[PDB]
């Protein structure tokens, strides 16, 4: 699959499991329309979340939900969510690898994008 | 001067100066509404977005212009821009100062919380 | 094999390909003894580093020698090297991923202990 | 005060206070001598280390006692101490700021050179 999330806990040093993502594609109107959406597995990665044709050039936002992540686990966190916006596929096709690494006032985001 | 924004530059270990950002407060039908905007300074920090009175708690989102930070040196980077989403709480301690640390496809961002 | 080194290049969004690492396992003596080395492959990964029967209980410093890779690359970093120093198996045996984002002039390593 | 340090905690989002660490110089023999040690203040900063005429070209290492602080939180981390190596450079701005932004299982490190 061309995009793929990987999402690491740096309090625990563990795969964050159980991350809830939503992907958003800007639309003709400039909004967010929904594209896809899904979990980490007990290896902190998201896989299967497109297919190389409908993932079209476009810019995409992948929203991490790490609040209902901490939340979850009992930790009142500062942000929100990670958001991650960046066109996709301007040159040609391209697999993408997101990773993050989450604590409770930082967050970090890197993109692997590969031909 | 209850929220400030420090932004730095991984590539040359520099502030990261001139770099554009728009601040939003989340409004009742989720909409986002501008709340105040600037650009960082030589220090790579930007002061003075809000007063005490008018930052209440709310759902604020940052939204840093990166992109053309980037392009403006030549390099072309990952994402369209970087987000930081946050509550803003009364219970907790009263100054906000949201750093992002910038490379060309990856940035971090912290916040540190004093009173 | 218990100990593995990924690292990721946050300016060109890519595995960090050849990088050189030495991995020291401190001695009675409070010396640095050499416990092993090796370079990254194309994946950015560095695998069979040693065996679960050699890997004992101790503290071990994973040189990343980042100079060595930037340079290569006709990049001036900061930092001679990255260094990750940690007690290993001291509840038992662990498997330990070791992550590194590099930029010229900032570096983030995590560690991924799973039993 | 060409050497400063700023220490942040990614868990509680604030200055890492009272965080102990030394600073050596590499000698001609490859052994590392000390050079400069103290503790982060309130606000998170080592202040006054070195002065210009003292802090000649060379390798210096900044070595920061990590664990005890993370232990005096009654967490356990990973790391036994974060490092941050490098080389003072004349060439270059005059003024270094060394971050790091820490978690119990990762830590990131920035250089700030300015003048």
């Amino acid at each position: 699959c061309p995009l793929m999330v990987k999402v690491l806990d740096a309090v625990r040093g563990s795969p964050a499991i159980n991350v809830a993502m939503h992907v958003f594609r800007k639309a003709a109107d400039d909004t967010w329309e929904p594209f896809a959406s899904g979990k980490t597995s007990e290896s902190g990665e998201l896989h299967g979340l497109t297919t190389e044709e409908e993932f079209v050039e476009g810019i995409y936002k992948v929203e991490i939900d790490t609040k209902s992540y901490w939340k979850a686990l009992g930790i009142s966190p500062f942000h929100e969510h990670a958001e991650v916006v960046f066109t996709a596929n301007d040159s040609g096709p391209r697999r993408y690898t997101i990773a993050a690494l989450l604590s409770p006032y930082s967050y970090s985001t890197t993109a692997v994008v590969t031909n």
